[PDB]
């Protein structure tokens, strides 16, 4: 079994496109969220969500032209575009762009997503229903397919490698991650493209997820302190976009070409609920033994853990996954700091996980656990440090990330510093 | 490394609900394929589907009412109910249960599927657009995401080890089950229910299949001549419907508790094309490359090839794989048997490769290789046995199943009879 480490980090997020400066702005303790203006909400239960800032790409912005030519942004969902775009800035922040042929068939990708093109089908329904089949779009199909964002992302770089996807709701850029370093330690590849992307901000997605009264509705005119997990008046996630990558390399791979690592992924795990299809068992028992599989396979104990990137939606399950939490550490809990950065960006689905794997790489790189925001009255009492309002310095050599999506699916990652 | 044996099979297919039965019809040369009557198809270029044939549960029909309530049927996609259908029968016949906690928490499943709840999505865009946000189904969302197929699974038989899900469109059923062999492998878990199911025949989904050009147009008045794998006239696929499922188990396990054993997963491969969003490479490159790393993993020489399950959809595509084959297998060409049994029950999209590796697994217990229905006169010349018209009894102790996914998605497994 080979070591993988991080080589490469990619962004596009509500805050910025780019990691450093989506970082500056997290822990400046900005907010992603917004009234939505691009689709009529009026009469939404939920108005609100984390959008990615549109533009020229200068100032933090994402111009999807520099990734995309608009024609081929036309046939495509926008999840496509997202991955391109945070692919492009991984490769180019990992210094590889595969040439010749050994580079380029040791060189997969995996990219998931939760719900991939649901906007594009509503659409496309509308156009069959009103103007009949011959006006469908070629590209319908492969611009809807959850997979072909790994596809479009093989393609433009020549990525000929495992071309895989994963779909598990809120826990898909965990195991994205988890199973692209398991195809480089079982030797499949040795360098992956992997992580998650979400388009999710749509009338029909948010009329969606307000019937089954996932989304906060109660802040609707002070979008900024909506997401507001573990406070005690939290009232549901607030819907982000985008996506986040990683370079995954195997060590030796990345060693003998000099490559910067920012971490090692050390643990994976994973579990099921089976409980409900969208309620979160109310003992917490599938989450706690998720992170002590991951934590097994990481060989390490609860006293080594520094940062805890939680899946922390906002939603009154936050107290199930600390309460988890808590059993799971015992005593190293009061000096563990546990965040959601989703009071930033909101929850982006499929992609979550994924640009919290780069916050959680980034945690380590630079000794700051990102704040919990809006923290102003925490609905239960517990030693974990949960870091309200304002990032904290500290030592951060081990993180863990957890995703707990619908369906029961449990994820968690866990990452160390690179020494030796 | 543990090794992986397959003890339990389930089949919901358009010849039969059941594997013995859908086994039994497809050695006998039945055809799934029939004109549509369920929706309006006569302003499609393709009017025909390989379908289920529904009932009480007797004769080989489909009874969805014995595997959910039809009240809970209601709240959800076909391909959810395919998939509980066919994973109680492979659980039945694997004869596993879980009843005390660490059968429970030692059991996960890990179901795909390529396109998931289009039709379903397409419906409540109509819903919304028509009668208004308010008259969104609180069921809309779980009973539309792809993995809630392996969520329902779960839950309903207690199911509590790692939940996940694949999308891989045409791939996505044999990366289903290699991955969930590697959970075993790597002791994430030591029974995996695993596989694919799709729901794919619909307006929506015909229509879009068929502006990409993908489907059969020429033979709406002859359905069952129309899926013709390697023959000069055939003109595109004919869309399946269904959910191919395999329990997986640990080999020590399976043999502790006395367990059937069909056979074992030796091999698994992965490959991307990096070519193109729909179209298949010329050179069949990627193709090779998923074989050979394949059979690398299965520590075998193409000498020890029996029997090959084609991905064959009956496309321009027939021929690129079977030249990837020739060179793949070198001399041991004279020798092999391939067949696409998508010529018997159309192209399952998502489950295609969870219903062939079924099939692949009955042709080692059974020692004979389905037909190539319909091959009136091979679009080349090559010495591989296409198994025209009839199936051939032979020595099968070694199959390959092959799936080649748009996005250039690649998948190949190896099963081999368990000797000891």
């Amino acid at each position: 079994m080979r070591r993988v480490v991080i080589t490469g980090l990619g962004l596009v997020s509500p805050l910025a496109s780019g990691v450093e400066e989506t970082w500056k702005r997290l822990l400046a303790g900005e907010s992603g969220a917004r009234r939505v203006t691009e689709f009529e909400v009026d009469d939404l239960a939920c108005q609100i969500a984390c959008r990615i800032p549109v533009g020229d790409g200068t100032n933090g912005t994402f111009n999807p032209d520099l990734h995309m030519d608009p024609k081929e942004q036309r046939k495509v969902d926008p999840f496509i575009v997202y991955a391109v775009g945070a692919a492009d800035q991984a490769l180019d922040d990992a210094g590889w762009h595969p040439e010749n042929d050994e580079d380029q068939v040791r060189t997969g990708v995996l990219i998931g997503s939760g719900i991939g093109g649901i906007e594009g089908i509503v659409e496309a329904g509308y156009t069959l229903r009103d103007k009949g089949p011959r006006r469908i779009s070629p590209f319908f199909i492969p611009g809807r397919l959850i997979n072909l964002a790994s596809g479009h992302v093989s393609i433009k770089h020549k990525l000929r490698g495992p071309n895989h996807s994963v779909v598990t709701a809120c826990a898909t850029g965990t195991h994205a991650i988890g199973d692209a370093a398991r195809l480089i330690a079982f030797g499949d590849a040795d360098v992956m493209v992997a992580g998650g992307t979400e388009s999710p901000v749509s009338r029909i997605s948010l009329a969606g997820f307000a019937a089954c009264k996932a989304l906060s509705t109660e802040r609707n005119d002070d979008p900024t302190a909506a997401s507001r997990p573990y406070d005690e008046d939290r009232d549901g996630f607030v819907m982000g976009e985008g996506a986040g990558i990683v370079v995954l390399e195997e060590l030796e791979h990345a060693l003998a070409r000099g490559a910067k690592i920012y971490a090692e992924v050390i643990g994976y795990g994973m579990s099921g609920d089976a409980f409900h299809i969208t309620a979160p068992t109310e003992s917490g028992e599938g989450a706690q033994r998720c992170m002590v599989a991951a934590l097994k396979r990481a060989g390490i104990v609860p006293d080594e853990i520094d940062y805890i990137n939680a899946h922390g939606t906002s939603t009154m399950a936050d107290t199930i996954e600390l309460g988890a939490v808590e059993r799971v550490v015992g005593e190293a809990a009061a000096k563990i700091s546990m965040s959601s950065t989703k009071s930033s960006i909101g929850h982006l689905l499929g992609a979550a996980g994924a640009a919290e794997a780069v916050f959680s790489t980034l945690a380590i790189r630079d000794n700051i656990a990102p704040a919990t925001l809006n923290l102003d009255n925490p609905a239960a009492q517990t030693r974990i440090d949960l870091v309200p309002h304002k990032p904290r310095e500290r030592k951060i050599d081990v993180a863990l990330s957890n995703s707990f999506g619908f369906g029961g699916t449990n994820a968690s990652l866990v990452l160390r510093r690179y020494t030796a």
